């Protein structure tokens, strides 16, 4: 009877979770995104506002996982392969990059790297792969494009042409800066390695866009299992993002932004995860935004996925894993 995809005590759920996040941290507003797996449905987006496929912001680390798929998808690298991580590291180009926060240098895999969201790492897992080529990924992952969600005012976000990218944005456009994204798009992007590489242009309406190829099958599985990361020992999402009982593979994010003063006064923390790992039945995106002040991804919107994680698994019914968390050597 009802047309629309949208469940509506997970919304519920949805909306509670992430006012209380905005609250409780000190942002403005908030977004968060449910897909189904494999069918593109949407079963919440919050808020019951447009502002999921209209608002645009710079999400941060959530996109390490678009250089990732590039580098893997082009046989660049493995998830054992080994980059040295430092606080800083000067780059071909002159261009220094600094980690997040400064820790004893040390040799460490492509899986590790992504679990501690390593920038001096991810820059060098980028570096094997070219600029068009990641710039391709890119669009093929949806960014700078509508969805095509039939709502009123989707934006596209800002992808600009990679000739147009200097020596800084050549680096940064590898960890979601320098680029705008929706929250739509970014749960669109995540659904991809919970199918098998295929991206599913979302709906919210069942019926009374074609799916494309992003990257291989294989690629899939592998970012799906370097994501598991996430809530293991050194993850950045450890303890913070866990479901009880169901295993997560999840990025966290958290970025600059221009504030209506005009400088780089704001934050986006964001948070992309597919659950339950070993089986995706669910991506979830969630976004919180702040005027003046930081918000990370690991602590502003962590806890907004788990409730709305916790509930979803109980209303789809979903037994608790039964596998191991996916571990690579770090």
């Amino acid at each position: 009877q009802d047309p629309l995809t949208i469940n509506a005590d997970l919304q519920r759920v949805a909306e509670e979770s992430l006012n209380a996040a905005v609250k409780r941290v000190g942002g403005v507003w908030g977004s968060a995104a449910v897909l189904e797996i494999g069918t593109g449905r949407l079963l919440a987006l919050a808020p019951g506002g447009t502002r999921s496929v209209s608002a645009i912001y710079e999400p941060g680390s959530v996109g390490k996982l678009v250089t990732l798929a590039a580098a893997i998808d082009q046989k660049k690298v493995t998830p054992t392969s080994t980059f040295t991580v430092s606080s800083t590291r000067d780059m071909p180009n002159g261009e220094r990059i600094s980690d997040d926060s400064p820790h004893e240098t040390q040799d460490m895999t492509v899986a590790g790297i992504i679990a501690h969201s390593y920038n001096t790492g991810t820059v060098q897992i980028g570096d094997t792969v070219s600029d068009s080529v990641r710039y391709e990924y890119m669009q093929k992952f949806g960014w700078g494009a509508k969805t095509g969600i039939t709502l009123p005012s989707e934006e596209s976000g800002i992808l600009r042409p990679h000739t147009e990218w200097g020596d800084r944005d050549h680096y940064t456009t590898m960890f979601g800066q320098g680029v705008a994204v929706t929250t739509i798009q970014l749960a669109q992007m995540v659904a991809v390695f919970g199918q098998k590489g295929v991206l599913i242009p979302p709906r919210i309406i069942d019926g009374y866009g074609e799916s494309r190829q992003v990257v291989s099958e294989d690629t899939a599985q592998t970012v799906l299992n370097i994501m598991q990361g996430a809530t293991q020992p050194g993850g950045t999402a450890e303890g913070i993002g866990a479901v009880k009982g169901y295993n997560v593979a999840a990025k966290t994010g958290t970025a600059e932004n221009v504030g209506s003063s005009g400088s780089l006064t704001d934050t986006a923390a964001t948070f992309t995860a597919l659950i339950p790992a070993e089986n995706p039945k669910i991506a979830v995106a969630v976004v919180i935004y702040k005027e003046n002040g930081t918000v990370y991804g690991s602590t502003a919107s962590a806890p907004v996925f788990v409730d709305i994680a916790q509930f979803a698994m109980r209303e789809m019914k979903i037994p608790p894993s039964t596998v191991p968390l996916y571990k690579y050597p770090w």
